[PDB]
């Protein structure tokens, strides 16, 4: 019995950038409450936010159209090096004290709110962030995307952004770790007066100086679940049996996922949900448009475990890659003349970091069948979550984490 | 503390059967539309099924009809050893090439859709399928059983019938296997025209003339929850407590077990389903229709993992016993008068194979009280999946499989 | 990156305490029918129950008070030796016999029903039990801290209760194992007439003679969740995000806690609830009656693994600590004018009985923040059960035992 | 990318008589005599023998794609005679490179056969090396599910089973 015609294939995509991040101040910058989101302080790093977690960190657009063409693709591994170099200050001053801050896994710690963001800086002092601009996270990894890989040929600002895959030139970076506490000035009853988090205390700060032209970030991941392209439809049982709405006993296993729903404000205690609405995305009545809008290139991230479900009886659990913020600490240019215990005036300082990124896919055709073409296995069926409005779900990690989770939310059309 | 008097007892049944079987063409035969069953292709096969999942196969009427008087009988183990024998071949030619077919496990594959089948044969080749006879998979195995066991003595038609397990004599089995495929002649928008799957890469096939008197089938296995007999009933609490209904923390951890629904035509997701309807088959309001009817002898497969839940903390999980196939290819009786590239007549051959079953059940009498008789703990009590209509519920190895998995189906009143 | 300042504190509770306990005589009594408890027969034993699962078994109301200032406080482990000391036998005869009883979980056995019960003695014979006294479970734990401890200086029968932690006296007990036995006299239609179990199968009995100063029980625990106090608040995330309501997925691992409710007269089947109605112990909506009313002192066992919920990923299990039951055999007096097979008239036995009780219990402030003071990471958030009429559900030992489960319980306020 | 294609079949050949067979001149084709063999073609030279549709179907997607080998391996079994004599001379001829041989005139041809003699040639059928190949590749492969005579050609490649070959020597 030889078996399944099973033909594998494993690619592997490699990428290599140059980073300039601004050694911005750490000021407390207020946002005021808009909706659901309350009113807040914010306290602002130097920290720039590395996306090593969307597709279009490693491959290109004609990478992601050709993996397009091979279902059953799921991202086996990820690997980013971080290798600083020279940092630039301004000049007039001489001697220099400068430092290199190294933030992995913030975004997962439960008591740190913290997300990336990008300010506005003041006229005379271009290192004081003076407010948010209205950027958001996936513009910013849009805007990179466009800087890496340029415009089409036929756009009329073809010229205006060069291909950093091309040029091997430096990209400035804009979304920087930004720490939130509470705004109890109008609050009215009990307030929370705990102040900030002592974020500094999870950093590592090195000597710039010194680590010039010098490793720093070392960070692999393996996926769980990270369906890049979605599985070869089965052969519908349906058409050759009545058996195929049958049940059988799950036994005291789950085989079908849940979702848990959280209440910080403590309203409501949590919530386990069984049998949420999803539906494949392969086969007769199949809904695709997460691959085809399409999400999982940079607006979405690559480790999708949890959202995506197989009607084999493999385990899931819950999925999160580590962040990267890199950055350089702000250099004080406060004297006599300007009195102030802490710096209001800082010198322009950059960093420079070469990043080196590896992404191995690795893909699948099964021949189940003589004629037509690949079919599946149907235990090999793929189900997202969706919403109530046909809106696919998946993971994000835009948002501040939940008791140390990322969330699932609706998708955005494009 | 010398605890529980606990009485412990092993029992073994061996059987020992002549089989033959028809080295059937492989020829396609159309089974039309019916009710929810739609058009199919069906493919024949030469490989009878041989049915040790049943209780029938290595228990007389007389050792069955005892097992029932030791209530907590549990199936421990099942082994079967095929042996093959001489192959019968028509004569007029002399030369023969005779191949030996062993499929095991193919009922499990998921994207093979295959049952075993019973077929009409024209007159003028008998080795030729023309259709399909309306004898079943249950009136199979009873037939079968018929002819181990005989009838009894009062029969009108006791001679006919002489027992197979008293004579040693050979019983021809009609069930064979038979691959189906969708027929889209008449199905109308998107036609799957995938052919048939290569179900001869999953086969063992080995030359018969050298496997003359030699063992070729054997195959093991290990029950994980069989009741054959119900469990005795234990002491009811609610006779000496008001704490009868309370209710205990569960934690993380499933101890009701849950059904899954799956749906193959795509239109629903899959379910899963706690708490499903079902009832103790010992004590103050049992129902035993399952064990009285009768339902384990041959009606229903030895194993039912999943089907019978205990209210013991123990863990639950799907079971399948592999499925055993054995036959002789055709032998093609073509040549250049009758034109044609495939076989359209063939030698009338026979395989002869000698089956040694053995069975291993165990069983426990609980003395937890005094007075009366035997008392199980109130843990050791037993529940069955019933339907809305009070019929009990079932796997069934008899139905093509639901992703790789048996189904639970309402049994039938005989 | 140093991390979070996290204060880690280890308290050790030692007590120790002489008990007397009387060798009541094994007699039938009968009780009752009340409400939805059942006429049964009592059969009483001299093994009188020590409450090592309670916290005042090792804490004296000063320490308790003290403790309720360390929140974050988890009992680590218990431990209880128990060391059997001369026997009493009341004098006119001088040879005697003298055996030591010693039941060891029997509690958690499923097809013994018991439960620890105060009797009535006659007047002529004071080793035998000729009824129940109304006193409960509850008020025996109660006047047995009252005996430990004393009374308030202010109160108006200081000086009837001197304090047995100060002066080393000994305390008699009152609850004694008492197994129950259906009552058949009135019951109509399938009687089950199985009498008592074998208890005494269960148990084990020493020379009490040879057994003098000689340790007789040595029963270690370590707890899966007991908090004593309840955790400190986190900083609520909804003040500074709008994600605070956001969902996650759980998988197929189930990470909010279930509920079993069972039935032991079999007119329904087990079930499984999930998301039972639960609410925080702490932070802003939180509910904490069971900490404050109070109820983990002496009224509610120690573990009360299940009970509480966190919204960390950790698992949760049932928990059940071991029951002691300690006592002297009855010493018969029965000669040939009482004439009768079994004896109907008892010497005044005492056992002496010294126990160590050492408890370990540990806590932890986190600084998770710079200004107010401890607040914990959110996944320390605790949850606790509770009953539709806002009261706390907790694990109780008193009644007996469902299925060999200790059984969730509505709190009653003292 | 590599991949890897294999198949595995059943083939009955005819032992078909060495005749000699008149063909007339049509068109620019002369007048000859064809004499005929029992060594039927292993049409191993083709896509076909190796790959399935639904492969092929699949390849079809991988520009690029070159065939850099193939690998054929032939296993005689038991040979076949008509009962009345029981005393049998069995023979078994392999043709390797004999299109390329220079003054070898040869080519694969289904014959026509007489009733009385099923081993003897009369004639040429009118099948052609193509229909010869795509015959072969229907029963190898079967029809598509939709096909009116689906039912007339089970697939070699799902059964089995054996394929007769027309086109000899």
């Amino acid at each position: 019995p030889i078996g399944l015609h099973v033909e594998k294939f494993q690619q592997t995509y490699r990428k290599k950038w140059r980073f300039l991040t601004s050694a911005n101040a750490n000021v407390i910058l207020a946002e005021a409450a808009s909706g659901e989101r309350p009113a807040r302080w914010a306290l602002t790093t130097g920290m720039a936010s590395i996306p090593w977690e969307y597709l279009f960190f490693y491959m290109s657009p004609a990478e992601y159209n050709r993996m397009k063409n091979y279902p059953g693709t799921f991202a086996k591994s990820a690997s980013v090096r971080i290798r600083t170099w020279n940092t630039r200050v301004a000049f007039a001053t001489l001697n220099q004290n400068k430092f290199l801050q190294v933030a992995k896994g913030i975004r997962s710690i439960p008591f740190i709110c913290s997300t990336n963001r990008k300010y506005t800086y003041s006229d005379t002092e271009p290192m004081q962030p003076t407010g948010f601009a209205t950027l958001t996270s996936y513009e910013y990894r849009d805007g990179l995307k466009t800087a890496m890989y340029g415009y089409d040929n036929d756009n009329k600002d073809f010229a205006k952004k060069p291909p950093a895959d091309a040029t091997g030139a430096e990209i400035y970076l804009q979304d920087y770790l930004t720490i939130y506490t509470n705004d109890a000035r109008a609050t009215t009853g009990t307030k929370i007066l705990a102040g900030f988090p002592p974020y500094k205390n999870f950093i590592e700060e090195f000597d710039a100086s010194a680590c010039i032209n010098t490793d720093v970030v070392a960070m692999d991941y393996d996926f769980s679940y990270a369906p890049l392209v979605p599985q070869f439809a089965p052969v519908p049982n349906n058409l050759i049996t009545q058996n195929y709405n049958g049940s059988y006993p799950a036994g005291t296993k789950n085989e079908v996922t849940a979702a848990k729903t959280t209440d910080s404000s403590q309203a409501t205690a949590p919530t386990q949900v069984r049998n949420a609405p999803r539906k494949y995305i392969q086969g007769p009545h199949a809904d695709t448009t997460f691959f085809d809008e399409e999400q999982n290139y940079l607006r979405v991230p690559i480790e999708q475990g949890g959202i995506f479900e197989e009607v084999n009886v493999e385990t899931v659990h819950d999925t999160q890659m580590p962040s990267i913020n890199v950055g350089i600490r702000a250099v004080p240019k406060l004297t006599t003349i300007d009195e102030t215990t802490q710096a209001n005036s800082w010198l322009d300082a950059q960093g420079y970091f070469e990043v080196d990124c590896v992404l191995t896919t690795e893909s699948v055709d099964p021949y189940t069948y003589i004629k037509g073409g690949c079919y599946s296995a149907n235990t090999k069926s793929q189900l997202q979550y969706f919403a109530s409005d046909g809106r696919p779900i998946a993971k994000v990690y835009d948002n501040p984490n939940v008791y140390g989770r990322m969330q699932m939310i609706k998708t955005v059309k494009p």
